[PDB]
C-alpha cells in the first residue's frame, strides 16, 4: 500500500459540502448550466437564501479546484426537494450530475420517505433512473398586462400568521415557514386577503400563492402585480390557477414536471394557485 484516498473514486472529481465561501462558485455553475442572461446579483442573493434554508444542503463537484457541478436538498418534516441541479455545459453528459443526484439521494433516504422535484427537459431522464415517477406539470407563466380592476382588502404584514401558517400546511402538506421566513428577511412581502389567502413577492416573482377562493387569489394576484409581481409557477392540475391568470394576458415562460421517489405526501393543490419556486416546491 501507497496512497490512501478517503472518498470513492468519481473521474478523479472532489465531491464536497457547499459553504457559503462557496457562494460565487456555485453562481457562476448555475449561470452556465441554466444560460443566464440576466443580473449576477440575482442569483447570489437567491443561494444564500438557499444556504440558510438548507446549510448542509449543497453538494458541489470539482475537477481539481475547477467547480464542475452542483445540486440541492431542501427538508421538510415529510419530504424533501431536490433543486438547483446544473452542471457546466462543457462537462455536461459524462455522469457527473447522476453522481451529485445519487450523493443527495442517499442524504435524503436516511431522514425522509417521500423525495420530489422539479423536472426540465434536460434533468428528466436522469431522474427517471431513480425510479421517479411523474405527479403533473408546474408551469411558468409571465403576467404581461395591468388588469384594469382595483382591490380592497389584500395587507401585506411583517410577521408570519398562524392562520398563514395553517393555509400553506394544507396546500403544500408540510412546513416550509422557514423558507418564507427567509425570504422575508431579503425583503420578500407578505401579502394577505381576509384570513383566506396569502401570496409571497419577492422581486419580480410570486411565490407561493394560497387561496381558499379563486376570488380571493385574484385579489391578491392583482396587488402582487401592483408590487411589481411579474411571474407565477402554477399546478397544472390547479384547475382556477390557469383562468385567474388569463386576465393578465400571460406569456408562457417553461414547464417543469413535478416527480416523486417514494409514498404520496397528502396536498391541497386546488388551493395552491403559485409555487414557492422550482427548487423548493
Ligand atoms: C440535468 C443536468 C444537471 C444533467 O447533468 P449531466 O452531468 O449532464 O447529466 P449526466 O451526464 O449524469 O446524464 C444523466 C442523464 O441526464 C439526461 N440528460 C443530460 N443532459 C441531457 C440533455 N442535454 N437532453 C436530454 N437529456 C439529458 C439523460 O437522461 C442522461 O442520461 P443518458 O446520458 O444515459 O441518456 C443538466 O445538464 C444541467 O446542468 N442543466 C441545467 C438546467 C436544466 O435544464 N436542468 C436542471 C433542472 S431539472
Amino acid at each position: 500500500h501507497h496512497h490512501h484516498h478517503e472518498n470513492l473514486y468519481f473521474q478523479g472529481m472532489i465531491i464536497r459540502y457547499a459553504t457559503p465561501d462557496d457562494i460565487e462558485d456555485m453562481v457562476s455553475i448555475f449561470i452556465d448550466a441554466y444560460n443566464f442572461p440576466g443580473p449576477r446579483e440575482s442569483v447570489k442573493s437567491s443561494f444564500e437564501i438557499s444556504l440558510e434554508v438548507q446549510p448542509d444542503g449543497c453538494l458541489l463537484a470539482f475537477l481539481k479546484d475547477e467547480p464542475v457541478g452542483m445540486g440541492c436538498i431542501f427538508f421538510y418534516n415529510k419530504q424533501a426537494w431536490i433543486g438547483l441541479m446544473g452542471v457546466k455545459k462543457a462537462y455536461q453528459r459524462r455522469g457527473i450530475g447522476t453522481e451529485v443526484f445519487r450523493r443527495l439521494l442517499e442524504i435524503g433516504r436516511r431522514k425522509v420517505d417521500t423525495i420530489r422535484l422539479d423536472a426540465s427537459s434536460q434533468g428528466y431522464g436522469l431522474y427517471k433512473k431513480f425510479k421517479f415517477v411523474d405527479e403533473y406539470r408546474t408551469v411558468r407563466y409571465e403576467l404581461m398586462e395591468r388588469p384594469i380592476k382595483r382591490v380592497e382588502g389584500v395587507v401585506e404584514v411583517n410577521k408570519i400568521p398562524n392562520w398563514v401558517k395553517e393555509i400553506d400546511k394544507k396546500a403544500f402538506g408540510d412546513d416550509r415557514i422557514r423558507v418564507l421566513e427567509a425570504y422575508m428577511r431579503r425583503g420578500a412581502r407578505l401579502l394577505c386577503a381576509e384570513n383566506e389567502g396569502f401570496g409571497l413577492v419577492y422581486r419580480g416573482k410570486i411565490g407561493p400563492l394560497v387561496a381558499d377562493s379563486p376570488r380571493v387569489a385574484e385579489k391578491i394576484l392583482l396587488k402582487a402585480f401592483q408590487l411589481g409581481a411579474r411571474e407565477i409557477i402554477i399546478p397544472e392540475v390547479n384547475k382556477d390557477a390557469l383562468e385567474l391568470i388569463k386576465i393578465f394576458k400571460p406569456s408562457q415562460v417553461t414547464s417543469c414536471m413535478r416527480m416523486r421517489l417514494g409514498s404520496k405526501i397528502e396536498e391541497k393543490v386546488d388551493i395552491y394557485y403559485g409555487i414557492l419556486a422550482y427548487a423548493k416546491g
